[PDB]
């Protein structure tokens, strides 16, 4: 159910040297920055960035970075990454890649500045692939009357490792295909096990490697040591970004980052704290059941204690929104392993169903548990729709309904600023 | 507090001559154990790399070539790290073996294994936390003056503690090394990383997890076709030892858990009968520090263990020593609260043997009352001996510091999981 290469949404932007799978996202901790990333096919080209404000018209050039990779017997195009800086919050710009042959035109709408009140959209897609089903998934974002300001993407993005030897091509068409949102507005990428590539029968031992070449993210920000781990704050929330296929033991790298970064967190500015990582802790489906154990054993207690609003999953091709639920009482002997009602636990929310590569989860464990509050084998999306400090909006979209038609959705009460019982 | 032993102590001195070598140890080489990783560090030049080994018996001297490196940390540079295998050796069989030839020869021996085989005994003894207190001093004394006579160590992790000074003051690696090559120059040590091995230190621009260990330790990880140093498999007399990485990822589809799921359908039990586990982090643990730190790894290999018949896991960590029932829990399905252990005979044993000494601390808080999965726990320092007599037997002891060296205040017959899977309980 892959789209043939032939596929309208893949095809090559004319001219020569034109830039291609053209990609955003922030580029700071703040919102004053934006990465800009592109691939040249035909010569390596300029790594320059034109850009200039609505507001002001200044045109300004940004100088950024070429790079290549290969995998196996496939050799990359040239990939550009280029961060534009101190950028005018709530304010429109273009910009401009391509500078020395074929130009090539967009923009994107910098964040308001961090603050307590601060409405913002976030869309949410996970598992997102390049089937017909995920063409549907996009279309539906991209039309829906929400406007989505920002995709926090939960990972497994292009599925290129699904084929002979990964064939990176695939990555190249995924790129093509995304760049009518993703050039538009920013993606907050998290890495699934589709992203791993670890294939040491063809000696590519280097795990995430070309989806790390392809997709920057501004770790360095965060005080994180690595891409596969960060934060970033936008308007009202603080999004902290995990790796589900990291390392997560005590003293770890992302162990380390996690535990300090949630000390750093001001609810007092940034209101929304969202988790995002790929492999669900709470999950009844049959696919991957009790996968994210692991790290639910290491990390469920800080979500808690830190009154995390919602963790945001993908990885089950299905969608779920869990009760407030907590299982951190469990002491090896006491029995005590059954998932309670827990007010200061975020809601976890599975909403991996983007598409993939036609494939829907519909093996249920059954009955519902008690831990479920509502879950759904259809493909779709979310949105989460923060008004103010206190309420936040989430519905899911499914594919077979109309794009202004919510399937589910919920009022989110901020576990910080008013911690009311939002069942 | 500070109970390390002081820079001028005799266990640091500095072998004499100019760029005499230093910090000399060995580990096995290969797979089946016909090769050993020479390692040894010059301090005043680069030096040469070669070494020069021939048996006791027909006495051919060879020269193997190895290689040189450097590395920095903070403010510290490193001396000259030499690591040089030797392969195509015979089984059972004394060798010697000379380093430094440029400039200041040193001579040391070691015995190779007997082959790979069902009945073939071997006595292994067991180090964890080791550190350079005297606490340390005294376990390392007791072990070489075992009358069991330990052959191989296999060492469950956290080495030196220099990552508890100033900077992480490399210097305690180097010393640390010097202490302990009377040990290691003369029998292969079997190499976990351990937590205090992670020196992820971002405030002095230190973010390579596990680099002075890595650079100063090598393990032949290629030989059981690991993409890393941290996890690998070797195969020694009767044993199979699998070596896991507790600080490394090991989620669904990562390098380790991948590489785990196909290293244990190699083990063929009629060869190596002994399949034995080493990590860091133990998985059962009734005491109060870093309890239940194990869980996230339990949760992805325990069940493995379990259907692969592992007859025993060792661990460090927790500053004590414990040694479980045969139990498992892996039952537990989120909703159906079957998350109690449960006596399971196919199920190993997990030993906590983190108790060598450290920087001189036990841990001697424990949950109370004692959990059924414990069959014996106490908080003392000391080691262990897992002495194998045959393909049905093996027989493991603990000794404490306190105790006169043959003295053993905990032991246990491991009856083989494969061959004679009998109810060994305490
Ligand atoms: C924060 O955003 C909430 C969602 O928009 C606000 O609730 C909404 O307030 C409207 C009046 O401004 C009201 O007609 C809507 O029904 C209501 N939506 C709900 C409750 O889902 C909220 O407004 C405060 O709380 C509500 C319940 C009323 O008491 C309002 O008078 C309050 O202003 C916003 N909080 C603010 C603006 O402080
Ligand atoms: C493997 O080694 C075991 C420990 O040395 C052997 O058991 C010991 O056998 C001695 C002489 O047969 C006997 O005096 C010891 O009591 C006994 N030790 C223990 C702890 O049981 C074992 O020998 C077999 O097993 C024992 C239990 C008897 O049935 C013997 O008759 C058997 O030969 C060795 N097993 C082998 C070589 O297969
Ligand atoms: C993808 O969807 C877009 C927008 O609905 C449509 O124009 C395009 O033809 C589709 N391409 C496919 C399904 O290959
Ligand atoms: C890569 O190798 C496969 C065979 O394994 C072949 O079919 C494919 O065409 C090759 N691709 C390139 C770009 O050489
Ligand atoms: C490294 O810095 C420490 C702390 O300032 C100092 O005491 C030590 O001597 C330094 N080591 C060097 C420069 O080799
Ligand atoms: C360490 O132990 C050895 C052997 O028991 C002894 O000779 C040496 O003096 C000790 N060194 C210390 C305690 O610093
Ligand atoms: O083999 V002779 O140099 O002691
Ligand atoms: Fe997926
Ligand atoms: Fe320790
Ligand atoms: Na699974
Ligand atoms: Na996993
Ligand atoms: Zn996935
Ligand atoms: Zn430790």
């Amino acid at each position: 159910r892959d789209m043939p290469l032939d596929s309208d949404v893949f095809r090559v932007p004319p001219g020569y040297n034109a830039p291609q799978q053209v990609h955003i996202t922030q580029g700071d901790l703040v919102g004053r920055a934006m990465i800009i990333s592109w691939v040249t096919m035909d010569e390596p080209g300029s790594s320059a960035v034109r850009y200039w404000s609505e507001k002001n018209g200044r045109k300004r050039i940004a100088k950024g970075k070429m790079s290549t990779y290969r995998f196996f017997n496939y050799s990359s195009g040239f990939i550009h990454h280029t961060t534009i800086r101190k950028l005018k919050y709530n304010t429109k710009y273009y910009y401009e890649v391509g500078l020395r042959n074929t130009t090539r035109r967009f923009s994107f709408i910098t964040p308001p500045q961090t603050g307590l009140d601060v409405p913002y959209t976030f869309g949410l897609i996970g598992d997102l692939g390049q089937s017909f089903d995920s063409n549907t998934t996009l279309s539906h974002y991209e039309l829906s009357p929400k406007k989505g300001q920002t995709v926090l993407f939960v990972g497994d993005l292009s599925y290129a490792d699904r084929y002979p030897n990964h064939d990176n091509v695939r990555w190249d068409t995924w790129g093509r295909f995304t760049e009518r949102s993703v050039a538009y507005q920013p993606w907050i990428w998290t890495a699934g096990n589709h992203e791993i590539e670890f294939a040491p029968e063809i000696n590519e031992t280097e795990p995430f490697k070309p989806f790390s070449y392809r997709y920057h993210v501004p770790y360095e920000a965060s005080q994180s040591t690595s891409p596969f781990w960060y934060s970033i704050k936008r308007a009202s929330a603080h999004i902290i970004v995990l790796s589900s296929y990291s390392a997560y033991g005590r003293g770890t790298p992302q162990y380390t980052w996690l535990k300090k970064e949630l000390r750093k967190v001001k609810r007092s500015e940034t209101p929304w704290l969202i988790v995002l990582m790929h492999s669900p802790l709470y999950n009844s489906y049959n696919h991957h059941f009790m996968e994210g154990e692991a790290m639910r054993t290491k990390f469920e207690a800080w979500f808690v204690k830190y009154k995390v609003d919602v963790v945001f999953a993908g990885h089950v091709h299905a969608y779920e929104r869990s009760e407030r639920v907590s299982n951190i009482a469990y002491k090896i002997t006491n029995g005590l392993c059954t998932p309670v009602k827990d007010q200061s636990a975020p809601v976890y929310i599975t909403i991996g169903d983007a598409g993939n590569y036609g494939v829907i989860d519909s093996n249920m464990i059954q009955p519902q548990p008690e831990y479920s509050a509502f879950r759904e084998a259809s493909f779709g999306h979310g949105m989460f729709d923060i008004k103010n400090r206190t309420h936040a909006h989430f519905s899911w979209n499914r594919n077979q309904d109309g794009v202004a038609v919510e399937a589910d959705s919920v009022w989110f009460f901020n576990r910080h600023w008013y911690p009311v019982d939002d069942s």
